């Protein structure tokens, strides 16, 4: 298996067993859920790894994201130099379109609720019942669980 | 994230994802998965780990059940002996059950389907609608993943 992180909080954030696809030009992955009927209608990605939903106003999730990309451009340009322009720029794109459109995406953060960790977005596909959710890729660290003896 | 693989066949099982409990004196794990209903309506444990259903007969389920128990056993003999008597009369008994009850479980075996490997057993709560799957404890081996830097 593999586990994908938030890099900030540590909170793991999803693994391998859902399809996952890079999206945005390899800004973002998407991680396409299931929706679950047993005991509590939801979604598996969300109940699997104890993410908590979150709420806030534009005003505190502008001041939230303007610090978390302060946070993942200090370890790009510490770790991954190539990625700081890239991780800016894609990233401003896709903050100006959550902002638009707000109050269509539900947001999700880690089980221990880090205020300078990861946020994530949960939408459907255009099938009304499929969910899935959207990270960005620099924001996460990777494990290989492959059996380190 | 723990990692429960089938000893034998090397096949992720399940995770710590789902609830699991010790049942029947420790011989056995209890892990209660819950219904999906998008995409195809299934078992959460059986798709993520893409455990595959398989059937057979009473004596060709016997034939194999002969041989995993023989195998397991050499690796109690090799690694932890206090285990061999407790899974050998255990396991006897667990057998039996199932040879009674035969018609009333669904089997599943790991991905990859090797015929050496454990047969985990899939049931439902008595509130109909509560997946669970019982696996042989001696038959699995553990993986902590929790950040190995």
């Amino acid at each position: 298996m593999i586990i994908y992180r938030d890099l900030i909080s540590h909170d793991e954030m999803f693994s391998d067993i859902y399809k996952i696809r890079e999206i945005a030009d390899g800004l973002c992955l998407e991680v396409e859920g299931k929706m679950v009927s047993g005991g509590i209608t939801g979604v598996d990605i969300v109940m699997n790894h104890h993410l908590q939903e979150t709420s806030f106003t534009k005003e505190a999730y502008k001041k939230y994201i303007k610090d978390y990309m302060k946070s993942i451009k200090g370890k790009l340009e510490e770790q991954r130099p190539e990625r700081v322009k890239p991780f800016m720029t894609g990233a401003a794109e896709q903050i100006k379109h959550i902002l638009a459109n707000f109050k269509n995406y539900q947001f999700f953060i880690g089980e221990n609720m880090n205020p300078d960790g990861m946020v994530a977005l949960l939408d459907y596909r255009e099938d009304g019942v499929t969910p899935y959710m959207i990270f960005f890729k620099d924001g996460l660290e990777m494990e290989k669980c492959l059996e380190h003896h």
